[PDB]
This record gives structure tokens, C-alpha cells and sequence, in this order.
């Protein structure tokens, strides 16, 4: 079947580190510069062998053609308000943004507010993050070209939809937050630095601080309104308290659930906000989470996992503020993750828990905690949601494997709450009801039962023949619940597949406790929950090893990658996307730093230890027995991908390529593909969607040989 040749990539063996007594070889650190002759050689020869391989079987284009049809349906977010106006996102099924709507009324004719398609040919430019004024008049939003995470915010008058000329530019990871005198807005920027800003550049990210900008100003006039020089790594994001009064400053260092908390009441400033705020450190440490729900005068109810896994809901009053005083006014459950909580309509509280990875909604009162109503929904995920304490109505949306999903509306001002389907779209070509998930537990290495969601065409014989699709995260707090893919819908369909989803430790379905039993010294539990969930899919005959591919993204592209090292025999096909493959150097780069909350760093001699048993980089070994070769891979990565830089990439696959790729025995293609304009994901145009999962089945069609089924 391979009818190329691997690119020549040289190996500077004089590339060597010490890890605490430990030698440790990088010949291609020199894969590390974006911008050097050599690499961009190295790309390029990739791309070369690569694309003709994934272009070559007509599956490609039949595939392609599918995906083009089924998702062309129309597709609406939540309804949301903001001041007298409505305004929700909708593509009407191809464009390559959706685009923002408002409407007078939710009986008025809507009209274009924002579209982001008109910004490039290509549709490259996104919306990132937007904030709206206290009355909705103005409104702020953020946009990042190429799939970077930098973003400039661009400002517009509502009425109208009228251009404003403030532009902010140096921001990242941002929080956007109007105050209610309508002045101006909170931001957070990073200092300039040598060199580029554009999302190809692999500078680590330090001294991120918070600003105020006044609107109809410079940016240069802005406001430093906190910093923290002597602690590089402080991310401090504002938020407005929804009386207007008080600024809340949420502290973050690692990517842990865990938040220092101050707050600035703003009439006790001397003059409104000229510079450092007289913040009051309320929570001056990093030891549990306070996610702001409301607050009736100085009494605060925050969602916290402090002392409580499963999350709980808390009133903590700025005037008696010791920790024994606060009251808990939802406690914690036992097994449930209260996932988000809102307030709306003053003293409604809307909650969404995770009861065995599927979500419920339900509404509380404010005063007590006490439930009051619980909205009906089938097996699935809450994906959007809108109401703010000053609402009278929330819009709720709801997805599943199955469905697109269904948008909900419900007005909280009648005695008797009625929620109906505001939206609801079907995709014609999926029938829903010839399929069924099912969701099974199956015990890990240890004896950890771990939750697994398998989509299936009904009445199929599980004698092994199919293949399947089983994807994982792990990690992060991140709870991998059900949503709506046409792209492994047809892959069922057309392909014969068996999907499968497993809820591996490092994840949040099971809470803080669940996120431990995945991190750190215990991150090898992700990757044996993960084989395990392969040993399940074959032994209870759903697939077979040679029909098996797996698939995961980021801390997944990871996990699969991992999972190729030590079980090459339990997969026929890995494609890892946007992967951090290199875990002895991921701190150095971007915004690598603030995972080592999950990972550990390399600089420590005990985290070094656990790092160097399954870092993809460092475990590329052939197989010892003769039968046994490595899986089919494919790297998917972008050259603006300045979350996870590329590198992690380049560097594993011509690792692969060297180690496994030369091997006699090995047959089975190791290939990347490295995309231009485009980064870790977020943003992504629809016609690059369509060309990513094209290539990911096409893939997976012409290394298992699977035959197209119209």
C-alpha cells in the first residue's frame, strides 16, 4: 500500500540534556523554530507525502460530498438579551461563521449584526469572546485571524450597528467586562515582546495584566488596574457583580478549578478608577474554586468545590467573611457534579448537574436553595443557556449523539412555568431512530469502573467485523458529554461504524475526585482507562484490533498518541490532533506553563520521573515481537496552533518516521499534515471542518480498506 518515500529530516545527535542525572537525546530540537528554512523544508516535504496518500481513494470525495450534504442544515444558538433587544448566532448551514443576529422583539424581523464571513475570503478572521454594556447599547467583541488565540477587541454602538474606532490590541486569554456607568471595560493585555504575535510564534506568556479601557479613547490611555510582577504566571480576570457595585478579581495559576477571589466595592474608590484598585483579598490563596452566582447586598453566593468534589453552592457575606460563617445554601451530592449555576428573574437559580455524564436542569430559590421545578430533558448535554438576574425568561439548548438538538424557551414570570421548543432542527439523511447509545461501565486496570457511551446502528451482531471509532479526552476537569457529529454520524452510516466515547479519569464526570485520578503521579490511570476501553469494545465483540481507530485532541492527541507507544497491538488506526507530544519541554512555550496543574513540569526530579514512563516523544519504540507493528497514525496539526505549538507535532513524527518508519516489518503509514491558516481548533472555518474530517476518514477508509456503503 505505501508507495512513497519518508522525507530526509537530519538528527542533530549532539542535542543532549540532562534531566536530573537522566541523558536525554532531542535530535530534532531544531523542529522547534517555526520560522527556520529547515523547518518550513520539513513541512513541506510532510505535506508532500501526505496529502496524495489521503486524496488517492475515491472515499475521500464521497465522504466529503456526504459531509457537505448533511451539514448543510440550519443551525441557531441560544436566544439571549441584552438590554431591549434580542440577539442569537445562526449559520444557515454552509457559512463558514455563523453569524450574530438581533431582533426588537421575539416577534420582530430579525437583522444582521455582526458577520464575521465578510472579515476574510477564506473565513479565517472569527469572533473570540464579546461582551455587551449593562444596557445593551454597546457592545465589545474580540477577533482572531488564522486560528491564533491573540485577539485585537473591536467596539460597535448597538443601534445602528454603527463602527466605533477603539481597538485594543496585546490581548489573550481575556476577560471582557463593562462597568455599569457604561464608562468603559475591563480587560486583561500581555506586555509586547520581541519578535512576532501572530500564533507562529512558540513565546511563552507571562505578565498578563488587567486593564480598563475607556471607551473613545487610545489604548494607551488605559488603566492598569492589577498586575503581579513578583508571580509572572497570575492570570486575573474581572466581572462585574449584577448589582454594578463591586468588581470581582478571579486569580488563576495551572489550569486546576481553584481561584484566588478579591473584590473592589467601587464607590469606596477616591476618585472612580484611576489606577490600583483598593482590592480587598477576600480568598488570598489558591486552594478551591469561587465561580461568582450572585449577591443581594454583601451577601455572595458563589459555586464552589471547596471541601466539595461535586461542587456546591455557598453564601459567603463580605461582612462576616471567615469561612465557618459562610452558609451553605445547596450542599454538595454525593455522586452528582453541579456543573454551572445562573440567577435570573432576582431570586431564580438555574443549576445544570451531570448525573452519569448526561445533564438535568432544574430551578431553585434563592433565598432558601430549595428546588422548584425540574425541566424535562431526554439523555444529553446542555450546551447553551441565557438569563441574567434582571431576565424574566431563559432559553436553555439542548444536544445528543442523535439529534442536532433542541432549543427551549421559558417564561419565569408565570406562576405556572410552561418551558416549550423554541427551535428545533432535524438533519434529513440520519434517521435518529436507527441508532440507539448505550452507556455501559466497564472496570479499568485497577478495577475502576468507567463510564462509556457506544453509538450503534440497532440490531447489529457483535461478532467483532465493525469498525469502530473510540475517542477520549482525559484530563483538565473537562467532562466529555453527548453531542451532535454528522462527521462520525456518517462514518456510522456510510462507514458501518461503531462510535464510542470513554469517560476516563483526568475528566470531570465524577467531579474534583475523578480530575485527581487522572493528573499528575496518576496520569498513567487515563491511559490504562483507555486501553481498557479498547479491550471492552473488542472482547464484548463490538470491534476487532484491526478495525479499531482511535482519536483525541490536545491533552487526547496525547492520550492517543501514548496509547500507540504502549499498545500497538490493541489499535489498526490513531489520528491524534493538536497534540502535546514533547512533555519534557511543553512548559517553555505559549501558555504550556499553566498545564502543569495536570501534568507536573520536567524541571521537578520527582514529576521528571512520572513525565519521561509515557511522554510520546520519549516512548517511540518498535514493537519486540515480529507480528506486531505500529498502528497507522496521522498527526493533524496548523501552523497557527498557538495553544499546543506544532512542534510537539514535527518532533514525534519524525521520530516515528526514523524509529518505526525504517523498521522492514513496519507497513502501516506514519503521516502528518500540517495545515496553514488555521490553529488548535476554536475559530475553525466550516470549509476547513469539512476538509479535516474528510482527510480523518479517509484516512481510516484506506488503511482498514473499509468499503463505502451509499
Amino acid at each position: 500500500m505505501l508507495s512513497f518515500q519518508y522525507p530526509d529530516v537530519y538528527r542533530d545527535e549532539t542535542a543532549i540534556q540532562d534531566y536530573h542525572g537522566h541523558k536525554v537525546c532531542d535530535p530534532y530540537a531544531w523542529l522547534e523554530d517555526p520560522d527556520s528554512e529547515q523547518t518550513k523544508a520539513f513541512v513541506e516535504a510532510q505535506n508532500k507525502i501526505t496529502v496524495p496518500f489521503l486524496e488517492q481513494c475515491p472515499i475521500r470525495g464521497l465522504y466529503k460530498e456526504r459531509m457537505t450534504e448533511l451539514y448543510d442544515y440550519p443551525k441557531y444558538s441560544c436566544h439571549f438579551k441584552k438590554g431591549k433587544r434580542y440577539f442569537y448566532f445562526y449559520n444557515t448551514g454552509l457559512q463558514n461563521q455563523r453569524v450574530l443576529y438581533v431582533q426588537d422583539s421575539l416577534e420582530g424581523e430579525a437583522r444582521v449584526f455582526l458577520d464575521p464571513n465578510i472579515l476574510s475570503d477564506d473565513g479565517t478572521v472569527a469572533l473570540r469572546g464579546y461582551a455587551f454594556s449593562e444596557d445593551g447599547e454597546y457592545f465589545a467583541y474580540g477577533l482572531s485571524a488564522s486560528g491564533s488565540d491573540w485577539v485585537t477587541i473591536k467596539f460597535m454602538k448597538v443601534d445602528g450597528a454603527k463602527e466605533l474606532p477603539d481597538v485594543l490590541e496585546r490581548v489573550k486569554f481575556s476577560c471582557m467586562a463593562w462597568t455599569h456607568d457604561g464608562k468603559g471595560m475591563f480587560y486583561n493585555a500581555y506586555p509586547q515582546q520581541d519578535g512576532k504575535s501572530d500564533g507562529t510564534e512558540t513565546s511563552t506568556n507571562l505578565h498578563q495584566k488587567l486593564y480598563y479601557h475607556v471607551l473613545g479613547t487610545d489604548q494607551s490611555e488605559d488603566i492598569l488596574c492589577a498586575e503581579f510582577p513578583d508571580e509572572p504566571k497570575w492570570m486575573g480576570g474581572a466581572e462585574l457583580s449584577d448589582d454594578g457595585r463591586y468588581v470581582l478579581l478571579s486569580i488563576r495559576e495551572g489550569t486546576d478549578p481553584v481561584n484566588r477571589l478579591w473584590y473592589c466595592d467601587l464607590q469606596q474608590e477616591s476618585n472612580g478608577i484611576t489606577g490600583i484598585l483598593k482590592w480587598v483579598k477576600l480568598i488570598d490563596n489558591f486552594e478551591g474554586e469561587y465561580d461568582y452566582v450572585t449577591n443581594e447586598g454583601t451577601v455572595f453566593t458563589f459555586k464552589t468545590n471547596r471541601h466539595s468534589p461535586n461542587y456546591r453552592l455557598i453564601n459567603i457575606d463580605f461582612t462576616d467573611p471567615e469561612e465557618s460563617k459562610w452558609k451553605v445554601l445547596v450542599p454538595e451530592h454525593e455522586k452528582d457534579v453541579l456543573e454551572w449555576v445562573a440567577c435570573v428573574r432576582s431570586n431564580f437559580l438555574v443549576l445544570c448537574y451531570l448525573h452519569d455524564v448526561k445533564n438535568t436542569l432544574q430551578l431553585h430559590d434563592l433565598a432558601t436553595g430549595a428546588l422548584l421545578k425540574i425541566f424535562p430533558l431526554e439523555v444529553g448535554s446542555v450546551v447553551g443557556y441565557s438569563g441574567q438576574k434582571k431576565d424574566t425568561e431563559i432559553f436553555y439548548c439542548f444536544t445528543s449523539f442523535l439529534s442536532p438538538g433542541i432549543i427551549y424557551h421559558c417564561d419565569l414570570t408565570k406562576e405556572e412555568l410552561e418551558p416549550r421548543v423554541f427551535r428545533e432542527v432535524t438533519v434529513k439523511g440520519i434517521d435518529a431512530s436507527d441508532y440507539q447509545t448505550v452507556q455501559i461501565f466497564y472496570p479499568s486496570k485497577d478495577g475502576t469502573k468507567i463510564p462509556m457511551f457506544i453509538v450503534h446502528k440497532k440490531g447489529i451482531k457483535l461478532d467483532g467485523s465493525h469498525p469502530a471509532f473510540l475517542y477520549g479526552y482525559g484530563g483538565f476537569n473537562i467532562s466529555i458529554t453527548p453531542n451532535y457529529s454528522v462527521s462520525r454520524l456518517i462514518f456510522v452510516r456510510h462507514m458501518g461504524g461503531v462510535l464510542a466515547v470513554a469517560n476516563i479519569r483526568g475528566g470531570g464526570e465524577y467531579g474534583e475526585t475523578w480530575h485527581k485520578g487522572g493528573i499528575l503521579a496518576n496520569k498513567q490511570n487515563c491511559f490504562d482507562d483507555f486501553q481498557c476501553a479498547a479491550e471492552y469494545l473488542i472482547k464484548e465483540g463490538y470491534t476487532s484490533p484491526k478495525r479499531l481507530t482511535i482519536n483525541g485532541g490536545s491533552n487526547g492527541g496525547l492520550l492517543v498518541a501514548t496509547c500507540a507507544n504502549q499498545r500497538p497491538d490493541l489499535f489498526g488506526c490513531v489520528i491524534a490532533q493538536v497534540g502535546v507530544m514533547d512533555m519534557l519541554k511543553f512548559h517553555k512555550y505559549t501558555i504550556g506553563h499553566a498545564w502543569t496543574t495536570d501534568y507536573g513540569c520536567s524541571d521537578s526530579k520527582q514529576h521528571f520521573e512520572w513525565l519521561i514512563k509515557y511522554s510520546p516523544l520519549h516512548n517511540v519504540k518498535l514493537p519486540e515481537a515480529d507480528d506486531i507493528q505500529y498502528p497507522s497514525m496521522l498527526l493533524l496539526t496548523a501552523d497557527h496552533d498557538d495553544r499546543v505549538v506544532p512542534l510537539h507535532s514535527l518532533k514525534f513524527i519524525a521520530t516515528l518516521q526514523y524509529i518505526v518508519g525504517r523498521s522492514r516489518k513496519q507497513n502501516n503509514p506514519l503521516l502528518i499534515h500540517v495545515d496553514t491558516k488555521a490553529g488548535h481548533g476554536a475559530g475553525m472555518p466550516t470549509a476547513k471542518v469539512i476538509e479535516e474530517v474528510s482527510d480523518m476518514f479517509a484516512f481510516i477508509a484506506r488503511c482498514l480498506n473499509i468499503d463505502w456503503i451509499p
